[PDB]
């Protein structure tokens, strides 16, 4: 059995299970209400991670240390900040902030310009529209809930647009930030070894410099609007490329001073990448620098 934490601990009758998100444990949204002693009466939109039927010590082991985890790294706007948690008398709820746009990726991807003839997708025409102070906005706000992470000396290890969930306020937030197949591809079938820093990927070397060269990948992702990094490239193939000093082309509507963003995270020397306190700084004056107009 779980030890009570009342800091945290939401009475199960406050928690109303709603449709699931997705299935690594399943999420499900759900209405918490009074969640906050001021008010009892409201209801707020929560994401609740629990266990699937077939899960294990481990399984369970992990959920408790990831809800650990959020509790010591505090609370940050850029962040999936821990909500409460139902331990006590039935299986254990892990209530989080919800992001009703989905992930970053998602997000990017959805608002693209609409579909021409010579497109996958003519029909596509989205009733949301980003300018190039919208796309530099995301990038600081990221950089911003990194800075935190750092500060709190957290290393994410996965920083990539999918582990960025998108509020309904445009509000962009760190996910999976407290949790090796290199052949192993995601929900939306990529290679997540094209987010790693080449001293991650080799040397197995984890630092706040190698989650720079994964953010320096996710600078990519929002300027090609969830573009999928090296396509067609597979893991072999991808490691030649690092080992020969290979960078990923400039995006068209990005501007040479962001290229240069992204290439310096993606120094070979993890110690001259920049850090995401000096990240956080050049993005604030570049998104004050910035056109909305287009
Ligand atoms: C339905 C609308 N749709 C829009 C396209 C989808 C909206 C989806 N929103 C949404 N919000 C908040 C969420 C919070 C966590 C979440 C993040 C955490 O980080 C710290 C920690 C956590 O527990 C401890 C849950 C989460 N983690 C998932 O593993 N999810 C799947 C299975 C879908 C990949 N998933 C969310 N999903």
């Amino acid at each position: 059995e779980l030890p009570e934490d009342p800091r945290w601990e939401l009475p199960r009758d406050r928690l109303v299970l709603g449709k699931p998100l997705g299935e690594f444990g399943q999420v499900v949204l759900a209405e918490a209400i009074g969640l906050d002693k001021d008010k009892p009466n409201r209801v707020t939109k929560v994401a609740v991670k629990m266990l699937k039927s077939d899960a294990t010590e481990k399984d369970l082991s992990d959920l408790i240390s990831e809800m650990e985890m959020m509790k010591m790294i505090g609370k940050h706007k850029n962040i999936i900040n821990l909500l409460g948690a139902c331990t006590q008398d039935g299986p254990l709820y892990v209530i989080v902030e919800y992001a009703s746009k989905g992930n970053l990726r998602e997000y990017l991807q959805a608002r693209r310009p609409p579909g021409l003839e010579y497109s996958y997708n003519p029909s596509h025409n989205p009733e949301e529209q980003l300018s190039s102070k919208d796309l530099v906005s995301c990038a600081y706000q990221v950089a911003r809930g990194m800075e935190y992470l750092a500060s709190k000396k957290c290393i994410h290890r996965d920083l990539a647009a999918r582990n960025v969930l998108v509020t309904e306020d445009n509000v962009m937030k760190i996910a999976d930030f407290g949790l090796i197949d290199y052949y192993k591809k995601t929900t939306n079938g990529r290679l997540p070894v094209k987010w790693m820093a080449p001293e991650a990927l080799f040397d197995r070397i984890y630092t706040h410099q190698s989650d720079v060269w994964s953010f320096g990948v996710l600078l990519w992702e929002i300027f090609t609007l969830g573009g999928s990094p090296y396509p067609g490239v597979p893991v072999e193939e991808l490691f030649k490329l690092l080992k020969e000093g290979h960078r990923m082309d400039k995006p068209s509507n990005c501007t040479n001073e962001l290229y240069m963003m992204m290439r310096d995270c993606w120094h070979a020397v993890p110690s001259q990448r920049p850090t995401f306190k000096q990240l956080v700084e050049d993005l604030d004056r570049i998104v004050a620098l910035t056109s909305n107009q287009e």
